[PDB]
């Protein structure tokens, strides 16, 4: 970031990129230009010697459409909160799912991976979600260095009318019901790190009943993560097992699934990070004779090349290991390789 | 706000806020997660030693919905500006309605009131409104100290097609023909002022034959204000009656109607700021067997807690006094309690 | 531009500009208010001695409609480059095509002319598109000064569904195929220079089956441009010669069109600068008995105060030249006289 104010005990911090990125596919819906950019504040105010206040908001605004063309830039955080000195922090808003405390050490390829791929954005707690209250506290109330927990609470985010409607409404993907997760990670040495987190939330009506797919009065996950980042590696792991709660493309949402992501990479001190993945995620009693059933599967090997802490440019190749079949076509889920190339200037 | 630039003549200033804010309503249509922030920029150039050029920008975002939601961003104010010595300043843009110079003195409730009460946006010169020009003159050119006044134009926002369009057409409720209005405000003692308001404006020919309600060639608003602002105590009322401006819920305008709005506030040298007061709108003369309907009426008790100048907490509370009946249901009007929670972090 | 930042080998301008605009005409799809603001960023950061880092971002935000209006804000630039000392620069996302380095000579009306008349935004490689890669060089090596040169390739950016899609499609009208560009611009005196530019596109398959006018496998343009900057006076003139690229209004693309722009302007000292334009676009063998037809036929009078770097006033009176017939009907092309009144804050 750029912190371009701080006065009167007020800072605020500009910060963002401008991704010149264009993918490769025989995918049509994914082939082509894909220019986009971000842009957020980050702003923190003493209150007093012990309590700060914050507040961030990040937007993303798509430049590869035309100036006629819809819906091309959206909010993907927006929250305020107070911190006080060791006795923890609370924000609300649109924030991500404690999940993603976890599930985010694996969120570190060159460009494919994170909420495009074994979860989502507004995907109950799994990543970015509206109405969020958080609690947050770090090194176990300054008494235990690096053991980190966090508490969270989500209401109901329903349907756009009738009786499950709230304000917010939304499509039956993007729904919830009152729901709350919780996460504990422990940097138990400079380097080394494991995870864990839970989420519990209520599901909708119109998730049971609109899709094709998955029936079930909750959604649930339990996720378990490793991560190594030191002596220029980085080695992450992390399995999640969910219950109705990841989507199965446009069919609806898999009974069960099992998740599973790993990456390496290696730091060269010239600016090269190398980096080879592998994500899958499996759907399991899926409903009208699916069975188990492939919702994710691929190898991924690309390159960052960090000019500075300002600019960088790379290229990452997903080895789409999935197969043509009813249930991907039915479902929208690509099967095609992408080569992506990417020159982002940061700020 | 926050000053990021101030070089050669020409100071910028970033300001807004993120409010993580939530309702509870038995009202679908307001229930919920409500987070949203607002960015501005306001900009002034010293022309020369009498002359000053300037502009301001403020956005609104919902931060409420989903990232695939559509029409989540919106503009509130965008103009630009000259002013000049004691001859006065010249604005044109989105920028509010001089009829809102008086009745703000009441839009201070923690979170509910304002254009979301008595009046709304784009509703003739009550609000924000598009393509007015005003004209602006602070203590009468130096004369009489404490005395302003404005004088604004607005030419015709029309239908989106016909013989009625303009570029920048919308429905019947936000339309408007050519508009004339004005304000006066005297700040009689230290902290006690007197306003009033007047405004005329032309209706369309989409608002005389699509809605059910209010028929009438011109629209018309009168208001007086009263504020007492001083000793940590705030006291304000508007009393504001209108002819075929007011909007009748769903249902067209009110023939005649009569706002009226009261608000007492105390501010503790500790950061609470207690809050109560009492809205109504009543509508005279509705067509269609309603005579006699009150549109809004509510009583509102809450309390924002400033931890500083940058961040805040409150709850607001609106004691709905609506009866339902065939008005307010054939109007969509709410007539359940709402409690707000919001936290602010505020530049 | 405002500089907000400058730390550590990254600089931040801030830049835009807020226009209280508004236009009178005949024509209800462009008469009423116009008012907008454009917002943007220019980072750069030093990477070595000879080698930048370089982002641009642009938005357009329209403030002429209300705050219920749909698709009000859109990207105009968002591109990311490295600049290397005298070798050049390298950048891509979503820029002007180059043969805009030679037509802007004439884009300099108070309010008129550029992207709204001889060609537009997302018309292949004429003005603002979508993933355009661009390589350019200033000053020949930084051994001639005024020698400037580029060479640029666009990707396909095609239909919304089918066999032609992107993942970014949009209407026949904004489609490209793969298209490349060149321009070459010089001083041939002092104050007196002289440009070139050449662009060649492949067509898509909507384009030659949806739309009734223009067939061809290839779009092409050919321009030339002159130019006088000197002694308080600006001319400049741009002739371009398109195939199968200039749009015939709605009715598809002209399959040859001659497009001539002329302007002269005079800057008093104390600010104000009136300007005298003529404009045309002759469309050739239209398809359906259209034949020859004039696409664009005006003359432009106005004149831009500008009362220092940061505020400027202007009027600007298109005289339509263009007759009513069936093609100006047919293709929606407007006949009517404009005239814009502007105000405008830019920082
Ligand atoms: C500001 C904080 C708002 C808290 C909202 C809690 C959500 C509860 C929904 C049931
Ligand atoms: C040990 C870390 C190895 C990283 C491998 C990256 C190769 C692409
Ligand atoms: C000292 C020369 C400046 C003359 C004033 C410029 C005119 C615009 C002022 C409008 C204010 C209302
Ligand atoms: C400076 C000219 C502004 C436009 C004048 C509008 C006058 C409106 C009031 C008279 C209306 C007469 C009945 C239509
Ligand atoms: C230029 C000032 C007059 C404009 C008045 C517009 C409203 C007219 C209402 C009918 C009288
Ligand atoms: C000069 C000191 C005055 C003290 C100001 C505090 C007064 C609180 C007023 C409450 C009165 C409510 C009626
Ligand atoms: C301290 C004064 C508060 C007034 C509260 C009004 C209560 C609601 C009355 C209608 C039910
Ligand atoms: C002075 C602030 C009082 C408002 C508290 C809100 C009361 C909640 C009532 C819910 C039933
Ligand atoms: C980051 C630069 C990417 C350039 C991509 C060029 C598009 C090729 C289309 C075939
Ligand atoms: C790097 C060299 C660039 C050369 C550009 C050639 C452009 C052709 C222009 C022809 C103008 C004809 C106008 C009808
Ligand atoms: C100074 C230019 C601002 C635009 C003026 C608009 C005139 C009022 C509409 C009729
Ligand atoms: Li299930
Ligand atoms: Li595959
Ligand atoms: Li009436």
């Amino acid at each position: 970031g750029a912190e371009i104010y701080n006065k009167d005990g007020n800072k605020l911090d500009l910060y963002g990129k401008i991704d010149g990125l264009h993918y490769f596919s025989d995918d049509k819906s994914v082939d082509g230009d894909q220019t986009y950019m971000r842009v957020g504040v980050k702003g923190e105010t003493q209150i007093n010697d012990q309590l700060t206040g914050y507040g961030q908001w990040e937007y993303n605004v798509q430049a590869n459409n035309t100036e006629s063309s819809s819906d091309q830039a959206w909010t993907r955080l927006a929250f305020a909160g107070l911190k006080f000195g060791d006795a923890g922090s609370f924000d609300y808003g649109r924030n991500y799912g404690v999940v993603y405390d976890v599930t985010s050490w694996t969120d570190v390829l060159p460009e494919f991976g994170g909420d495009t791929d074994t979860y989502g954005s507004d995907n109950f707690l799994q990543s970015r979600a509206n109405g969020v209250a958080t609690y947050r506290n770090s090194d176990f109330f300054g008494l235990v260095d690096g053991l980190n927990f966090a508490l969270q609470y989500q209401g109901k985010n329903g349907s756009v009318s009738g009786e499950g409607a709230t304000n917010n409404g939304r499509g039956w993907s993007k729904q919830n019901g009152d729901g709350f997760g919780t996460s504990l990670t422990y940097d138990i040495w400079d380097g080394i790190s494991a995870g864990f987190a839970y989420s519990h939330s209520k599901r909708t009506d119109e998730q049971n009943s609109v899709p094709a797919l998955g029936r079930g009065d909750n959604a649930e996950t339990y996720t378990g993560g490793l991560k190594y980042d030191a002596n220029n590696i980085y080695l992450a792991s992390q399995y999640t097992q969910t219950y109705n709660a990841t989507r199965a493309g446009s069919l609806g949402f898999a009974n069960k699934a099992q998740n599973f992501e790993v990456v390496a990479q290696y730091q060269f001190d010239f600016g090269l990070r190398p980096s080879v993945a592998y994500l899958q995620s499996k759907g399991k009693d899926l409903e009208r004779g699916y069975g188990d059933q492939d919702i994710l599967k691929y190898v991924d090997v690309g390159a960052t090349y960090y000019f500075n802490k300002n600019m960088s440019t790379y290229v990452d190749y997903k080895i789409n290991l999935l197969d043509d079949n009813s249930f991907t076509r039915n479902a929208g889920i690509s099967t095609d390789d992408v080569v992506a190339l990417g020159l982002v200037y940061q700020f």
